[PDB]
C-alpha cells in the first residue's frame, strides 16, 4: 500500500498527530508520503496512492474556520482525484470551543460529495495529542484492517 498524509498545522499538534501515524504505517510496511499542505498542489494530487489520510486543526471560534495552510487544499478538492478513493480524516481541536473539530467534519462531508469511500469515522483529538498518543496509534491500527 502507497498512502500520502497531508496535514495542516498552526502550532505543530495536528503535524505531530500526522508524524505519529506515519511512523505506525510505516512500520507497518506502507511506502509514506508525509506533505504539509503549505507545500502541495491540488491537482491529481491523491492519484498513485492506495490510502489518504487528511489532518487539519480547527480555528475561528465562532464559526468554523480551517487551519490556513490547508484552506487552498479544501477549495481544490475536486481537482485531487478522491472520486473512489479511500481516505480516513483526522485533526486537533479543543471541546470548550462550540465547533470542537468542526474542520473534520466539513473534510468529511466534502469528501462524502466528491465519492470519495470514507474507511473510519475521522479522529478528533481534544487537548495536547502527545496525552492521547495510544488513541493515535490505535486509530492508525484500525484503518490499516479496514483498507
Ligand atoms: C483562538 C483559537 C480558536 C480556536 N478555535 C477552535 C474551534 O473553533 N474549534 C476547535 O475545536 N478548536 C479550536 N481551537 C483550538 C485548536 O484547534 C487546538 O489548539 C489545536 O491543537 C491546534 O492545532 P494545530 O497546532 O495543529 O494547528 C482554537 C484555538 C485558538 C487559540
Amino acid at each position: 500500500a502507497k498512502a500520502l498524509i497531508v496535514y495542516g498545522s498552526t502550532t505543530g499538534n495536528t503535524e505531530y498527530t500526522a508524524e505519529t501515524i506515519a511512523r505506525e504505517l510505516a512500520d507497518a510496511g506502507y511506502e509514506v508520503d508525509s506533505r504539509d499542505a503549505a507545500s502541495v498542489e491540488a491537482g491529481g494530487l491523491f492519484e498513485g496512492f492506495d490510502l489518504v489520510l487528511l489532518g487539519c486543526s480547527t480555528w475561528g471560534d465562532d464559526s468554523i474556520e480551517l487551519q490556513d495552510d490547508f484552506i487552498p487544499l479544501f477549495d481544490s478538492l475536486e481537482e485531487t482525484g478522491a472520486q473512489g478513493r479511500k481516505v480516513a480524516c483526522f485533526g486537533c481541536g479543543d471541546s470548550s470551543y462550540e465547533y470542537f473539530c468542526g474542520a473534520v467534519d466539513a473534510i468529511e462531508e466534502k469528501l462524502k460529495n466528491l465519492g470519495a469511500e470514507i474507511v473510519q469515522d475521522g479522529l478528533r483529538i481534544d487537548g495536547d495529542p502527545r496525552a492521547a498518543r495510544d488513541d493515535i496509534v490505535g486509530w492508525a491500527h484500525d484503518v490499516r484492517g479496514a483498507i
